[PDB]
């Protein structure tokens, strides 16, 4: 759950650039 | 866990539309 967690912020703070 | 992921790549993809 908590690599899956942190997996999904390190999607999000990629999505963040466009 | 990989439907779970699947389904967040594909409303990560949709959230590119707005």
């Amino acid at each position: 759950l908590d690599s899956f967690k942190e997996e999904l912020d390190k999607y999000f703070k990629n999505h963040t650039s466009p």
